[PDB]
């Protein structure tokens, strides 16, 4: 069960119930590359940038209400993720994002047409590239979802996990703070510090982490939206680049901006690679107190035994209890650093007016943002809060130590 | 509706639909992580090694035919993609791959039990630990898994797909041996050369990347099954290494090995980074040809213009070229986490392996993926532009050599410069200024002779 | 002939005309690695380290002024770079800098000696230890000339570098904002800009790179110096941290302070990983700048044909065209270099152990290397490249005029189109030729100039 | 005083002790760029082209043996390192080398005009361009010296500086066969193994990257030298792509030759990506096995305390300096080949521009992992002893050997013993005789670490 779908290059059927045209189809075949589909993220933030035009374009006089209305509604829908289903293509397509935004005009194209009483596939009375498309490029929107898409999972996704795992290891710092032990540099025994002492370096080193995020999160809020195909705003109306922003800040709620220059906007991410090299020092933190706990955890009689990690899966030896947590968030930082090399090199390739590698910046980016807050999450929850000190063993050893306490644990 | 399973920990449910077990069901809820689940390639490795084990279990008579059969069948559902849906864990999981491998074995043993008539969840009359799991470890298991995935995506999927691409450059290498252009060096035109020659080079970029890659075959082909939880073997009986090999190397047709330390076949994973070596020096070869295609095909009018690309989407923007350079970046950051996680190993084990494997399939699955598309979608049908190219090397300056034989040094400079200042072709100039006839021009410049020793 | 120096091992001959002791040359030979020697900036950094000691010391009266007063002038002589010939160690030696922290102690103790008319190797009256490395540890100390020579090198070299490049970025911008060329997106033809509206992008990217880097350096400017051997402050007297820190912001000119938790300061370098991102993301920005530049001035007759570059380098007179973008190489080849040094600096910076991160050596001198090679060759791709550029203005509007984008009357626009694409020939030959609009339609209508602006 | 040295640009002062020339004093002001000089492999590596191409020149008749033979025995004097001090430019120069390759050029020619009593700065008669330079490019010359370093250094250094290494981690595996110890998997207890059999692991590694990195050496071996200026060759007499390569061959000892496709030669250096990966797998091996030994050596009290490694400088206690310089150089590998890699990708057209940058990251590679897998070696793991007793008691106080009781006692009684233990800190023995389930006799003759090593 089929209908219909038309583009310059000619007919194309589409599943009937499927709301996307006759681009999109073209691009399932063209581009059958990999496992990886656009991130849901993307495809809300364009749906952001269709609702936010449809607004700007109404108040510029360049958009009948009856249309714009019936847009505005049918991209709530893909905003609120009610059709991600109707999103099919590939991260590994055109590296302007141009099948993608395509397939967000179509979509809210045939949603909105639905929506209206019209027929599918038609292009009436929503066209997908004279109304869903109207007074934007492919070049200058799919930049501006992927700077809106970053900035929303950083800020409500990644901020919060770390700021919950920065508590946790603070009730660490308290509760450890009497607890006395033996230090440890290039691994051999060293002078006393207490367990408590050791937890504020974590602590101070997520703390750290949250403000050298949020300091490029600035540069992530400035947009691209209305550059146009080179950046000049040719095809857009005066005034658009800033009525769009301004739209798309009161849909989010966080601060967006049309970027000062679009040249810039459009030719490279630079602010991109700021960001994504505030997260990849955020990971090398991460992965260091992952592995120490690691380390600090293991025996349990022939290893440093100072710690207590909780058993989160079943055991059989008696007292082996493997820091599987340690393991899943230093497995997430190593894949961080190995996407911050292929999201620089992406941000060097620029040619002229257009960076075309915007699919694969976006998807890097993006699985660094949620890997590193749902193994935050994980960690803290599933390890760093049920962690208990092996006191008698840290005494025991402290007390057999060669080092030397309460009156050598300060300035 | 839901199975009630059991571990160590208590009971658990289990959708009654599922054939996974507590383990896995637990995993879900503790590995909250991630897109990204477990490679298809793996979950069909892992059937591969529990129904190699069983057959060699049971040749070592330690495994009842009755148990053994059902396990063999059961898993061979699993090798042939028929129970995908039963393996619901992600990447991000214990870095010894253990809640997948237990995810196998539960699913085995469930989908074993059922073929019996037994009751499922009841670990009767098939133990996903006692029996699926006989004579191996998560520790010896996952990294075999690995391995076993690794190299058949190579050999079936890469490997055909890079002879399938160079096959196309070849045929253009032909296509193309008549047509003399300008080269570029530092991307100023420079001495000529064929067209076909250019793309020769291509090609055997191409062939090389092929020998590269099966050059690393036998280093991936060498299998830690056997090796137990440390290496030393405990717990399999003598001889399961090298049977156990042997039935997997029946199975997949491939001469996989038993590797000869298994120590250093659980605390490292050396030959997949030198490997994926040979994947990541092929993405390198990859990317420099599609962006020379993307450049070539630049226009219409203000580019280089020299090859028609092919038009697939609705002035032709070279939509293959980027997809296949943005997959060879992909591979490029892929190598840099894969060679850490190589790496961090600890002692006895190296805890990275999920990471590991992840990153180099989705390598092997994008260079392979995008080399088809590349082929197929734009490679077999580029054109010469052949009125631009000539147009082009009449109006070239590079071509004065030829007149210095004839005329000398000091006048073919003067033409050079003259034609230079002027705007002007070097005929203008030559025959213009009265140094040679266009008789003799046409019989003095010729680029044919100069694109040999 | 050679002195005889003494350290808990034993004792050991060094050369006479040398200042360098005991420890210095123990690691000259058990470290027989590499080409690279210790970073200057990094032994700067360390003599100022000594002498803000040494200051510090004296004003809690645990230091006696006539050690002390020599100690500050001998170290002096280290911080003008007099005694570099005295640092003979490898980069690639103890992960905490131990060996070049004792190369310091060992260097300002024997001239100090030298300059109160002492013994040198005698330890007398000016001990390595007791003295220069009274109240501090390796462990602080070494982490502590990494920031300052890092913060010192940004701030000295690479940010003005950068600045001067803008400013010449600017200056092209303004020059070539009359110029209406064809833009390029996938590479393919698309519509105009003019070449000051491209260059803006370029000198806009200089200016967004400058505030990164900015923004990055009060991280840089938190000092470990103070943490002793593992953090707790142990064996350093109260108030010294922030004592030593304000002397060093005094000899320096720049406002490092002593970092808020000591543990992190000596565990972790977070901060240079942060700092070197944006190093990092300026690397890739010059990169793609540079890029466009070459392929800008790539011809003469078969390239892109944009821009004139400024020849530095003996060419053929038979070959008047040819000019090999040189300053772009450069400047390329040291760009991806740093995106090297960004990768070994990260992994470098996750493989802290416990109290002490022992990979410094490496991370100093990864930093280092790229502020060193950017700044470099920033001022160098300036100067002898991007001041001397030239637009060719006849080939860009021939270019503009051959063009086929600026068809947006009838609607045989696109037959116009298609017919001048199939038969070689412009828009105007056949929208007059083929009897569409007139000669004096045309040029009313086909207008770059309005289209280069919404 | 200065020599008036003379280009297409005009005259140029180079100072009179020097035998460089007009481009090497040009692009010392043009390229102010770094602490980097072309490393020595390279202008070595520069010596054998000039020499091998004089050779191939003269046996084809394109060349004089008077002047020939000059050029010779000056590029000699290049080969040896004997005129070093007359290459002063940067690594960050022109991405084809060309800058580098003249330098060669005009201190061969000058050299070769002062053994001929000539004048220096006059060309004559030795022509840096005309002679020197004859039936070459440098688009074809400095990655052909570039590849002949790299194996160069590989093959005689690094290779030699493995192979010592294996041997010395091979006698450590004899050395330690008797001592068995707890092994470690998630840096958790787990069953035995000998430190023996642990070092076999390192040892294996060793060798395997020794046979990874051999094998990718047929690949660097290929040289462009005869494809000129774009690859096919012009310019070149007939012959002498095959002759130049022999030449070389001959000069080197090892089995140079031409490239069987002069464009992939030019455009790409793919080869050195593979190669540079086989460096980049053994950089990753050899942080593990150090790595391992900073952490059994850990102590002397509160570590693991299982190896005591030589003290080699002050120390407290004995800091693993070594094991620090050689994990250092290895992340600074890691590092190198990532640059190497994109390097490589960036080839336009007919040519690479980056040779420098990945000559550069592939020597430096090389120096480093051979120079600190020697020190390593030497100055730590010939002088690795065992702690057999520090061993031996963790050994015994471990709760990993239980299984060793299950078949006499059953699954259910060994983890009562297990779990006892470890709730009172109490040993196996103490547990096991202590509750009745087995005599002092019994125990000692099940629990028997040495049964527990090997298949089973």
């Amino acid at each position: 069960s089929t209908r219909t779908e038309t583009d310059t290059f000619g007919p194309i059927e589409v599943a009937s119930d499927r709301y996307w045209g006759a681009q999109a189809q073209r691009s399932l075949g063209n581009f059958k590359i990999g496992w990886e589909k656009q991130p849901l993220a993307i495809v809300r933030a364009l749906g952001i940038v269709k609702q936010a035009a449809a607004r700007a374009n109404m108040a510029l006089g360049r958009l009948d209400p009856a249309i714009g209305d019936a847009i505005v509604k049918a991209a709530q829908e893909v905003i609120d993720g009610k059709l991600d289903e109707h999103f099919p293509l590939v991260v590994w397509q055109t590296g302007s994002g141009t099948q993608s935004n395509m397939n967000a005009n179509e979509v809210v194209s045939n949603r909105a047409i639905e929506l209206l009483g019209g027929v599918m596939g038609s292009k009436k009375p929503v066209h997908p590239n004279d109304h869903v498309n109207m007074s934007q490029s492919s070049n200058d929107t799919y930049p501006t979802a992927m700077h809106i898409a970053c900035a929303e999972r950083v800020i409500h996704d990644l901020l919060p996990a770390l700021k919950h795992l920065h508590k946790a290891l603070e009730e660490k710092v308290k509760a450890f703070d009497h607890i006395i032990k033996i230090g440890r540099t290039h691994t051999q025994d060293a002078t006393p510090l207490t367990l408590g002492q050791e937890f504020s370096g974590y602590a101070a080193q997520v703390a750290s982490s949250i403000k050298r995020i949020e300091m490029t999160l600035p540069g992530l809020c400035e947009l691209a939206q209305g550059g146009t195909a080179v950046g000049t705003g040719l095809n857009a109306p005066v005034g658009f680049a800033e009525k769009v922003a301004e739209e798309i800040a009161a849909i989010t709620g966080i601060g967006f901006t049309s970027a000062p220059n679009k040249f810039e906007a459009l030719a490279a991410h630079d602010s991109m690679v700021f960001s994504h090299g505030a997260i990849n020092a955020t990971a090398a933190a991460l992965f260091k107190i992952a592995n120490d706990i690691r380390f600090l955890g293991s025996g349990p009689r022939s290893g440093l035994g100072e710690l207590s990690l909780p058993e989160n899966e079943p055991g059989s030896m008696p007292g082996k209890v493997n820091p599987t947590q340690c393991e899943a968030l230093t497995q997430v930082c190593v894949q961080v650093f190995g996407n911050h090399a292929a999201l620089t090199f992406a941000g060097s390739q620029g040619h002229f007016e257009l960076n075309v590698y915007n699919p694969l910046m976006a998807y890097n980016f993006l699985q660094s943002v949620q890997l590193l807050a749902d193994a935050a999450i994980s960690f803290t929850d599933n390890c760093v809060v049920g962690i208990e000190a092996r006191e008698d063993n840290i005494k025991a050893a402290l007390d057999r130590s060669l080092m030397l306490p309460e009156t050598m644990i300060g300035p």
